[PDB]
């Protein structure tokens, strides 16, 4: 009544009660995690405690509940300048999505080099192994507008700002070693083949569809990136548990004018890690911000996404010593002809406060470098460097989005250029270069002094539109990726083809795309050929297969699952329990858990406390519907005889137990636990299933098991099961 | 060579020399014409043997190379080719709308059934001849541009009338009530809903902490958070759900009589729901399956059909209700109100663009037309200036009127000018009045048709002020849960149980169940059970709202009472595999084409199979690539072969489990019951169907089928592991 009637009036009052944790803006959650650039984004930050709601233009609002009518009952007036503002400002909020990445998620850190590169490059961020340098990242996927999942088969973006005192630099790259294209000219004609067709906009998300794959059969250069993203490579678990490459070749300018080529690697602290395709898929469903929310509470609980940055380093004398071109983005370098050197650690340690000032008004470009640093003749990058910048204009509003926040430097940036939309900077001083009104302030700077220059290269030939014969070779890597891939790899290789084909409507796609296949591998075109139906006529079974590469025929660095490179620490485990269960058995796994740094989270019937056998009450983390099992890494049943009654007659808890088997992961059963399992229609316990009456002993070997990421070997019979 | 070819000029051919793929609809359904679909010809290209060219209209001869320094050499800035091919492609995207990102369209034409001369002027509403051409946007609420269809959502339904004395917009929603009664509540209420602002987290879902702490605090939002929280939230297909204009509107007869008005859209196809778990899984392999079911149904010929009914108030009976009818929480009891079904409009041809039509297309509540008009409902009265704002933004300036999808096709001369983009070249005079034109163009009398406004009384203080009259926050969330079925008060327990579990805060929680109390006890005892909230003797004792008008129940908010279950174009999964019975699939499709229903063969693989009578078959897709979330129901022929294959097959034997949990109807032919005996699968009930004779068991299926959902196996599938 006046309770009612209290809440349609103006609201005076406190709101909040009398007075396990959500997600928070970084400022409130980790502010002892600070760098320079988050020191000059204060600048910009709002402490609203106590304040009046206000106008833009400063007036207190008395009541933000209604608007001004003639008649508590009556129109509308044109004369509620507060009602227009507020709707006004809401009606304008949305600005254009990237045209590629639009789907992503950023978070602060800083880097440090191990010591002085200054061998190879004069680039600032690279000679002070004390210094640290702030960055921001952005991961992001490429074909999916904001709100597409985030657990989407498709490569992944990993963007790079570095905030260094003599520029910022953006290291803008992948999340594997090569690109589908060799020139930027065919870039829009590649995104328009895998971004939703044009006539319904179907399909989101995705590149199983008929016109990715009419692009793929026409253009064998592709077929290179289509390994690596139909390779569980395209489905990572974690943003954390991913390689990174700037795929391009650069070029590094030492204080004694030398060139050296590199490629820029990241790699992952965390170790390489996928997720398989039936649950990468259902976790769309289910959370599509899975990724997203990873990395957010990874940097919330501490385990900060922690990465390498590696080299590979080739002396300009070298260039033509490969069988491949080193500027061909279709090529990576094999680690085993020219290593990676590890050169420093990036570390993301926080959040951001506003997800849209932050992330998506960040603005990255390959052309941002800086001087020690300078661009190669790669067709693909010269493309590059002309597009970010012209696609920010509009995205952001004009050419003064360096001007915003997030994309400002920490160094000075004094030039002569003036106005443009939303101009901050106010400038007196001459506006043109040579000036004498202002003895020429400010000044060009001497090369030696700093002055950005370009290498001089040597530049011969004619004016031509012609692709480099050089890099007519669109097989050879492909069957390099082939080899290097386990057994087990290559079977999910040819899942992702077969998954991907037989969504595909007009059947010549799909002959064109396996007859392509059968020039990188016969039994790889053979096994894909008989999942969509084709035979595979007597020739195409003879088709000429490339040789070795620079007398490789292998490359273990191309596979996620043969360098034993799992790590355990910051897993997220599902510890299946309700009302009766033994509080002491969950008491002695979390002891187990937190000593290896993994994650166990405490699911039930309902949300709030669940009562354990000996009387005690124990928080839920959340309940078995809303946290399916595709969302952790492995599942622990304690023990507690009411606590496995009730689990039996939920169909969502026993169909945990046979999804977390499908998806070839650990599970631990704790004495009478062990009558779920029997219920459900699964086979005899092999090595991922951990049986075990006491409780720190059984989640001792529950963890060893975890080492091994998934248990490949239950994968023929997992198949067979109806779940 | 062949590997050289394809980094060259492209001067060959190369085309070779369910069945078949969605198409532009100026492809596929070319005969059906409107007069703005007429008007859209006049900007299609055909590109038939025509040259690549820059669009300043130069041959180009090399696609697949940028101008370098030689061919292995830097590009070079005079590569105006490159640099226009990569321009406009960094200019493609637009602002998203800021709400109804999501969204789907489709062209077609509304015809009145008899004049309603005797309640509007409205010229598109007054002779039965006419086929008034209309285009169609349907959209979800919270989600950006590639959120899933079947979220759990308030889904948006936007008509545009090409009438010809102005293009009128319906801009309504699929329930009949909407959150907030005044406008300047909508940016709050959206913050709250939208993903939060830190994270932006989470996409096309209500259930977080900020939704239902903004529902907690706003009791105002209770009852369409009940219709969204009910299978409303969830339909089956736009073709199968209702839709309103929520706001009381005018309409102004040829004598100056005013009635209030209230649009409804009544589906032919009928009103029909996923279930939440149907639904949540319907979004991991296919976010697009609303959006791909109207295209499809259209190629199909099963247009989408509906109804437009009008709840008809005398202008004296204004305030003859328990409630006001200007209240956009409140809705108007069909029992007390019948809804007059005044004509029909048919959705038949799909756009040729997304982008162009389905993107572009503008729609406001304030495109109205002489005979209609406003009501002081705030709620709408905030809508008629931010539409027209918003889209200024959105669609680049003042002329988005001139975007073909957006024209009217009737005239429309003005003294406006100039503007981002103007199309137009007009000659004369640019001010009214003006005598160097003698004033063309002229104002138009009202007995010639000039909009006027009806002359309503406007009395009262100017004044920041919720009218008393809306204060009334319990009494119709009450009327619509008692009205539900017991499997639908069910379902919106477990809508409201699923999203305040993913809430975070607990008091969010406990204030929310606590609204709940004042709207019915055992409702809020069911969910506070769901969470571990025990609830108090004061709370329980908490004090319900009385009938509406003498009304305690309405049978039409009620989607699974009144039958409104249709079965024509639903759609079946026949599982198969080589190896199958022939006759049989013959016998099953014959007798679904007799009831207008699909059937779709899945196989382990794609192409055709081999029956034991030795032909072959074409497929639809692989059992694995189409889920039973995307089917009505499964059938299983027989065929010891293909059962054989099936047995062995996880994703076949979950077909049938996952089936029957989502309450569907099973049938099973000849040994087919060997796949269902082997699953942990009760005893069949009456959506089991099994049988040897093909047709028979069809027959049978498809009667079961009416039914939509076997609501009685819900208590059993809840145990079923799957
Ligand atoms: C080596 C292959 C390429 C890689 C690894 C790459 C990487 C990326 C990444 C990670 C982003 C997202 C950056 C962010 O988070 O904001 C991006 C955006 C973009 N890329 Fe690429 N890209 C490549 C090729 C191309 C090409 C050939 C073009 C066209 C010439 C292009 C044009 C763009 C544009 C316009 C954007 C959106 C930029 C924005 O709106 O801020 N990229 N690229
Ligand atoms: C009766 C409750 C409301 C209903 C049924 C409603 C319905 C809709 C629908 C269906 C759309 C999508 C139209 C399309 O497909 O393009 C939409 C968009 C929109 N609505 Fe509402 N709305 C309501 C209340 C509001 C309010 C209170 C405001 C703010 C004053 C508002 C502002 C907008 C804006 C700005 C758009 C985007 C328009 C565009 O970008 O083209 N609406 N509304």
């Amino acid at each position: 009544n006046n309770k009612a009637i209290s809440t349609v009036e103006p609201h005076y009052e406190d709101t909040a009660p009398a007075e396990v944790e959500p997600m928070m803006p970084g400022s409130d959650k980790t502010p002892k995690n600070r760098n320079e650039k988050l020191t000059q984004l204060d600048k910009f930050r709002f402490a609203p405690q106590g304040e009046s709601l206000r106008t833009n233009q400063g007036v207190k609002i008395s009541d933000n509940q209604n608007s001004l009518k003639s008649g508590a009952r009556g129109s509308t007036l044109l004369e509620d300048f507060i009602l227009r503002e507020k709707i006004t400002h809401f009606d304008h909020e949305r600005i254009p999505e990237r045209v590629v990445h639009a789907r992503g998620t950023g978070a602060h850190g800083y880097f440090q080099v191990y010591e002085s590169l200054a061998s190879y490059t004069t680039a600032e961020f690279l000679q002070d192994p004390s210094v640290k340098t702030p960055v921001f990242v952005r991961f992001s996927t490429v074909q999916g507008s904001r709100g597409s999942a985030d657990t989407v088969r498709d490569i992944r973006g990993w963007a790079t700002k570095f905030y260094t005192k003599e520029g910022t630099f953006d290291l803008v790259g992948n999340n594997t070693p090569v690109f589908f294209i060799q020139d930027a000219i065919k870039f829009p004609d590649f995104v328009h083949a895998v971004k939703p067709e044009p006539h319904n906009e179907i399909p989101q998300g995705q590149s199983a569809h008929d016109t990715f794959w009419d692009y793929i059969s026409l253009q064998p250069e592709t077929l290179h990136n289509v390994m690596w993203v139909m390779s569980d490579r395209g489905i990572p678990r974690s943003y954390r548990m991913m390689e990174g490459f700037g795929i391009h070749t650069y070029k590094m300018i030492n204080a004694e004018g030398q060139c050296h080529f590199i490629r820029f690697h990241w790699k992952p602290v965390y170790g390489v890690s996928s997720l398989i395709w039936d649950e990468a898929q259902l976790l769309t469903g289910c959370d599509p911000d899975f990724h997203r929310r990873e990395l957010w509470e990874s940097i919330e609980a501490g385990d900060y996404p922690e990465y390498e940055l590696g080299l590979q380093i080739i002396p300009e004398e070298d260039e033509h010593k490969f069988d491949f071109d080193i500027l061909d983005p279709t090529k990576l370098i094999p680690e085993s002809l020219v290593p990676v050197h590890l050169v420093g650690k990036m570390v993301l340690n926080r959040n951001p406060d506003n997800y849209f000032s932050e992330t998506e008004q960040v603005a990255f470009c390959p052309g941002n470098i800086v001087p020690g640093i300078d661009f190669s003749d790669d067709p693909l990058l010269q493309g590059r460097l002309y597009s970010y910048i012209d696609t920010q204009i509009s995205r952001l509003g004009g050419v003064n989005f360096h001007e915003i926040p997030i994309n400002k430097p920490i160094c000075p940036f004094h030039n002569h250029q003036r106005d443009g939309m939303h101009r901050m900077s106010i400038s007196g001083t001459a506006n043109y270069e040579p000036n004498s009104i202002n003895n020429n302030w400010p000044r060009e700077a001497p090369p030696t002094e700093g002055g950005f220059t370009t290498y001089p290269q040597p530049v011969n030939g004619y004016k031509s539109r012609k692709r480099s014969s050089t890099f007519i070779d669109f097989y050879s890597q492909p069957r390099l990726f082939w080899l290097s891939q386990t057994k087990v790899e290559q079977n999910h290789i040819v899942g992702g083809f077969s998954f991907e084909l037989g969504k595909v409507v007009r059947p010549w796609i799909r002959e064109r795309v396996v007859n392509q296949l059968t020039y990188i591998d016969h039994q790889l075109a053979q096994s894909v050929a008989d999942n969509l139906g084709i035979k595979l006529s007597q020739e195409q079974l003879k088709h000429p297969l490339p040789g070795p590469i620079n007398g490789l025929s292998k490359d273990r660095s191309l596979s996620m699952y043969d360098g034993h490179h799992q790590i355990l620490k910051s897993r997220q485990v599902a510890i299946l329990a309700a009302d009766g269960v033994c509080g002491d058995a969950i008491d002695n796994i979390m002891k187990t858990l937190k000593k290896y740094g993994v994650h166990g989270k405490i699911f039930a019937p309902h949300v709030g406390r669940i009562t354990s056998l000996q009387g005690n009450e124990i928080e839920v983390n959340g309940t078995i519907e809303g946290n399916p099992s595709v969302m952790v890494d492995a599942v622990i049943i304690p023990d507690g005889e009411d606590s496995i009654d009730s689990l039996m007659k939920n169909g969502n808890a026993k169909h945990y137990v046979i999804q977390a088997f499908k998806h070839l992961k650990a599970i631990g059963l704790q004495g009478k636990a062990f009558k779920l399992y029997d219920a459900l229609p699964l086979p005899k316990p092999d090595e991922g299933i951990v049986v075990g009456d006491k409780a720190a002993d059984l989640a001792e070997a529950f963890c060893n098991v975890m080492r091994g990421h998934r248990i490949w070997s239950r994968e023929s019979v997992a198949q067979e099961i109806a779940g």
